[PDB]
């Protein structure tokens, strides 16, 4: 009856290599195997109207069958919506925060990358309780011009890190001839639990980002810049103190090429600097170069290596790990 | 070849609006998105015999991807059985309590309702370890006459609220010309842990209900009345004390219409009164009117609003919420 | 596009009968209902090369929908790999040890059996972080001659029971005209947390087993013999101390017949004895006879009974359970 639903997923055999047991590395050390399961469906309601829904789950494959069986298991996405011919889509539930419309540009590495797209972090990553309106080609009048607004409902959780107040954010993008340019901005109230943390001071959190990319002829090139206020979560590893960076400035870059025979090498740089952090001043949160590659056997099977050359120094005042990490992956997906 | 199984699910974007906080409301306040996933299968073994099984899970969509990720996640149903031609069906596992053959009559609202069909609550909701026998049209000899019996095995759990002793229950119903009537009753042993609770006293739990319904010509009218002894779970928020109501008296009413263009308005009333509650006597547990509507775009897509006009008063002796609660939902299902 | 993926699972209505709880039985008492869900996929990359992946999850059906909802839920398998023409298969993730290549011989009972194939126990059961290479028919040159090697990456977990160090293990088998013979062995480092336990002492865990089987003409006969040194997990029930048996010796015998009409009687014997147990000396871990049966209605539906005649005596120095257990099961699978 014009419903299309496709159960999807992957099994990801994954191993991280880092110094020691990886307490002072970028990614850690050991087994990091996991699996994904989801559905994605879409129903033709009439000529002009589609309904749709999606759910996606993370099942870790590197816990025992003992008491730790559920460590890092979670729902990543859960949302439903309606899409109306020449007017836009509207969805609600657990979904990507708008500002990920910009950060998605550089979140293209075989394993790492994407460092500033925190989950449960306002308009940066996948969160809870968002209403999202999206528009393609400006109601159909302007090919390549897209925009979105997103309404974030307050989530007063048990942890400051996973909480938020009410907020609004949005995004505008233009694509033309393989190039793409995009800007995204959100702000939200911070909750009383966030204000009580040692790190971070202010009533509102803000995040913004811009992106430029070239995505054509088997070349992928992209850059993202942005900044945040009272929005980037941080932990002092020395004091076990936590909260949010009063300011960050963040800059990511990525260069890839896709060979017809399956190989797709990747080169990147990422740097995120916190400022005005209490007791500290300026610090680096992320600072690295990346070399990697993915080999695609076909649409269902790939392998990959991903090497993070970590520029964080062993000095780092927040305890951010300074050692390198290499990831090795085998993936079956459907 | 012989076998039919169909993966099923829904994604529900869901939001509740109450004063506060929602501490003092019927339903709470904020994001309540969730998803469901299940399978349902039937195999033709021969001409007279079919095997079947069902599993159903709830994935909350309004938790973070942190330490609270698993909150409210659970298996709803997990059972397997055989259905023999003129004998009946026999199944075992986690399934609906028998007395829910009565309560289902009124559990028909867009979001709320069904207030007395508690889970893990002897016979009124989905419970563990039930062997259920069911019969259609009295061995095929009496059109519209159905019955069932169910054996509940002891579950001594860590919690009095989620426990039970051994029990037996059943249900009888007759349907004719769009009308339906149905009686159900179960009784069981209480566990020591339940007897140790300050609220509620008795060796035995009991629950019964009767149902009346009209279900034709696009009209749905239904009413349930019931009582319980030592069965309905309760809390006194003034004392942080818990247990079970020595007695309750329960009445639910529902009226709905289905318009061919998809709109289905709903009107309801629910009162549940506890009696003989230690240090209190009588006290309402539930008391409200409902108005709502579901808009069905088709078999896969729907939206709804449900408004609960809460008649509980701010003097209620157990601290039961007195504020209403409006729910708004968007549903993709397959 | 040359991909075949099956979603699969089962619903198992399951009940165990034992004296009392029974806190002193082989298997326990009460509702043991569960379900499984998994996918299994295979993609033809080219005429000589296949990709594959598998995920499998256990969903308990005997928990309430309260705080205990998650007890016993776990990923059993999560792996992906490549299979090349005659050269062999390579996979990584959570998978069966390499010593279960032998123990699978007798792990054939309707419900029980398989006592020495502990999960998260080096090479005997399902684990986390294994790299497994497998070869059939010695590169296509010797019909019926198969072998495998497996590399076990260290998992330092919160618990001694679920930890391992790095190890290697392997297996070799040979089948000809319904007869089968197998040998398997592995060794790995113990972790410091393991060595810190009062029970067990040694740098290295080791496990080995051999198997003979006849599997033809509806007869199934199999035997396994095995030993372990610092690998088999134990608890002293009197003193509440835990660790690993310094040694064990294990025998598991099985006989079954498959009638064409669906019945499949089973008879078994299992004994595992620990030696050099701190504070104790020699003591039986498992000692029983089995007598059960499985009735297959078809490929999707079965029932079974499994009766374990426990020869553990009430004298057991470790407090191992001595009473019998009977299981009754109903299974829908797809
Ligand atoms: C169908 C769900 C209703 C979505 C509204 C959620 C409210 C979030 O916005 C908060 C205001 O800023
Ligand atoms: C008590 C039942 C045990 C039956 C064992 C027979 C196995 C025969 O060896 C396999 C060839
Ligand atoms: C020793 C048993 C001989 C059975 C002869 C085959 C005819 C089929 O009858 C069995 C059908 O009923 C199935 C009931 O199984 C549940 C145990
Ligand atoms: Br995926
Ligand atoms: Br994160
Ligand atoms: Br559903
Ligand atoms: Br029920
Ligand atoms: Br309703
Ligand atoms: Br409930
Ligand atoms: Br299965
Ligand atoms: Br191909
Ligand atoms: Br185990
Ligand atoms: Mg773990
Ligand atoms: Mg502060
Ligand atoms: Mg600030
Ligand atoms: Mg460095
Ligand atoms: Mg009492
Ligand atoms: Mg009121
Ligand atoms: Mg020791
Ligand atoms: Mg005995």
């Amino acid at each position: 009856d014009g419903n299309k639903v496709d159960l999807y997923g992957k099994a990801v055999g994954l191993h991280y290599f880092s110094k020691g047991n990886g307490e002072n590395s970028y990614g850690g050390n050991g087994d990091m195997t996991y699996a994904r399961l989801g559905f994605k469906g879409e129903t033709q309601i009439n000529s002009d109207l589609t309904g749709y829904g999606q759910w996606e789950y993370n099942f870790q494959g590197n816990n025992s069958e003992g008491a730790d069986a559920q460590t890092g298991n979670k729902t990543r996405l859960a949302f439903a919506g309606l899409k109306y011919a020449d007017v836009g889509s509207f969805d609600y539930g657990r979904n990507y925060g708008v500002v990920y419309d910009a950060l998605g540009y550089t979140d293209m590495l075989p394993e790492f990358g994407g460092d500033t797209a925190y989950s449960d972090d306002f308009f940066v990553g996948r969160v809870g309780g968002v209403a999202t309106y999206r528009n393609s080609n400006f109601f159909g009048l302007v090919d390549g011009l897209n925009f979105a607004v997103q309404y974030l409902g307050k989530n007063e959780r048990d942890t400051a890190r996973r909480s938020n107040g009410d907020g609004v954010g949005g995004s505008i993008s233009y694509e033309y001839e393989g190039f793409g340019i995009v800007g995204a901005y959100g702000a939200a109230d911070r909750t009383n639990l966030q204000e009580a943390q040692p790190l971070g001071n202010g009533k509102k959190a803000e995040q913004w980002a811009t992106g430029l990319k070239y995505d054509a002829n088997n070349i992928y090139l992209a850059a993202n810049y942005g900044e945040t206020r009272n929005a980037t979560p941080i932990t002092n590893k020395f004091t076990n103190t936590s909260g949010f960076a009063n300011k960050t400035q963040d800059v990511l870059l990525v260069a890839q090429y896709q060979f017809d025979f399956g190989l797709r090498p990747s080169i990147a740089y990422t740097k995120s600097k916190a400022k005005d952090v209490e007791g500290i001043g300026d610090v680096d949160l992320v600072n690295y170069f990346e070399v990697g590659a993915t080999y695609y056997f076909n649409k269902n099977m790939s392998t990959y290596v991903d090497y993070i050359i970590n520029q964080i120094d062993s000095d780092n005042k927040l305890g951010v790990g300074s050692d390198d990490t290499v990831a090795v992956g085998i993936v079956y997906q459907f």
